[PDB]
């Protein structure tokens, strides 16, 4: 068979993040995971642009309209959505990843989807730099390989 | 990295603002606090319009005419959905949430989701004004940055 | 702010109204009463056509087109969609109002969701002019309500 | 009012039936009984085309081409999912009915949606010629109605 | 009535596969399994092109574009999640299905579900090639069926 893939070298890649404001006590660490992650990679840290919107809900409007300028590689999308008392929490989850994944569809982009959905905050956390590791870091990877990945692709 | 926000200064913006009226007794303070949270904050009471609808299932039918005029920079979506004895919320929640999502995707316009759904009528009423705030407010000032981080795109 | 609304004069409508045959032991009382209240609200009997299909799952495709033919000024959809043993009342019930929701969206033409969906005959009961009123009237208001609504957009 | 029917005469209908490999035990009895339904209501067996695919989930593909052609005038799908050990009965149950749904509406062709979604082989042997009766019959009976009812639309 | 079928040999066939990185202990051994089915009925193992991408997230992007070259007869998606402590596991196999499955209606080229979707390790195991079969064999077996069936369709 043949193999096609994606290396982790960073170097000349453009990336664009769209990180929502909810939760920033937890979202700031992914942004900043993703960071470290992409310029130890190869990436230049002028070569990142960060837009900030409220809430995930926001993330994927915001993650399709920065695809679109065409001017980024890759794109990723970094938010925590913790559950609360009532079903808030699907809606805003579906309609992000929904929205995440048709992004990356109709803008032939890749969108990498770094949303990290709990159910409470010592999950969040965990996921943010402790237990887990860090979703931000490991978006930013995956930000790397499909856009390496994406140049086999016309 | 480089940073793109949107800063809460609602001067010179221009509003549409979709309410349902199944539940106006949480709504109608949705409304009022989303409309003081804009006044406040610069937006001029004129330039606000307000459209209701019977129920949430409407809101997304409304919002997307709406935004389709392009006569608004932003658009607010306020409904409350308060469980029963039936699935039929679950449809009416899903059906909106994700209507209201791809009227600012199909539109470019961004449309909050200031939907209230909850088990029962004191979370709507914690959530409309009381104990967890007002999310007619939250959408407000969701609606402005929305509507100031949009310039930046195109 | 500006108040944009429907009133609920039906007079000089047309209405056209999708009805699910199964369960019609149901939806049928539905179905007359959204023709009562759309008659006492002023509209005109030969201007609402009724259009009968197998069972929900059919309801969004002949509500598409019923709109498609842009003859009438809002359709109500009326059907009963009683919970059994296995999971098939939820697809049913998703993709009825999925597609109900999306009738409308790509018809420009407001469709009313009025499909009721319980766990039991009784609470079907309870929906179709009993306890709970009759959900067909309710629909058939909003129909009225949204059409006139309809006005103010184009 | 004014009202629209599809009678149950089957003389002179072209049909098409896409049904699962997939737990054929049940299906192919979901088949035949929608063959004698077809036949005992007008349909020339010669007017039938039946296609095989692996499981429910490529249901929908198969359904959408053979509506395509426009040579139907409806399609049956034919199907059983079973649940399991894991969530994969979910996905599989909702893409098919997903799928199901807006072949019928892309093509406009009326799509019958008869994939038997049950807890365990009992209630699907329930729903396949017992107890419960055949869904295939009630299939063959609703793609009859819907394609007579169709005539009606255009 | 008359039968359309798709045959099990996959001599002339050209196959793309798409696999997950993430979970690769499972997803290797389901890529392996995928390839010695697809050679064992005909496939030349030059006519197998495979993609790797970080997790199933990522798989419907790659299918859809792989599709899209028009070079392959059917695409395998094969991929592992296994249910965390969060709702993660939902929206990636969500997502994902959804994905996969309007990758190849979009695409018209047939797009194999091969998604293990379980609760935990040893059901992945399980279904990996164990007590449950290998999911990549019996999705290179449908690779092959519907690859046929699709000359039937234009
Ligand atoms: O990113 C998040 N947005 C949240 N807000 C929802 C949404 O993203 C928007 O802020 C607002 O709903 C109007 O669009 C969250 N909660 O509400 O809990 C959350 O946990 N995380
Ligand atoms: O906005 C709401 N709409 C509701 N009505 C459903 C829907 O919004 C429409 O009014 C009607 O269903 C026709 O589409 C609700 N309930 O039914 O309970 C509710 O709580 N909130
Ligand atoms: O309107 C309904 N249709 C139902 N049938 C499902 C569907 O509407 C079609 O009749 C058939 O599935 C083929 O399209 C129902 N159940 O099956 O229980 C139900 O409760 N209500
Ligand atoms: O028709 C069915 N297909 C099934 N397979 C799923 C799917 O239809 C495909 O065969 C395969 O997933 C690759 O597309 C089923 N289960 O897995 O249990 C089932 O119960 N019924
Ligand atoms: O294929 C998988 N991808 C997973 N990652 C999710 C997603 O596929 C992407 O890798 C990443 O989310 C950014 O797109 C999984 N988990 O997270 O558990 C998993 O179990 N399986």
């Amino acid at each position: 068979m043949n193999i096609i893939q994606g290396n982790l070298v960073g170097t000349g890649l453009k990336i664009g993040i769209v990180v929502g404001r909810f939760n920033d006590f937890i979202t700031s660490k992914l942004l900043s995971g993703a960071e470290d992650a992409l310029l130890r990679h190869g990436v230049d840290t002028n070569d990142i642009d960060v837009a900030w919107v409220p809430g995930a809900f926001e993330i994927p409007f915001a993650a399709k309209k920065m695809a679109e300028t065409k001017k980024y590689d890759a794109i990723i999308t970094l938010g925590t959505v913790i559950r609360g008392a009532t079903t808030h929490y699907d809606y805003v989850c579906n309609e992000a990843a929904k929205g995440i994944a048709q992004a990356a569809n109709t803008t032939g982009v890749p969108v990498i989807f770094g949303i990290v959905t709990t159910e409470n905050i010592e999950q969040a956390i965990e996921r943010a730099g402790t237990k887990a590791g860090n979703k931000g870091v490991d978006c930013a990877v995956s930000a790397i390989e499909m856009a390496n990945l994406n140049r086999s692709f016309e």
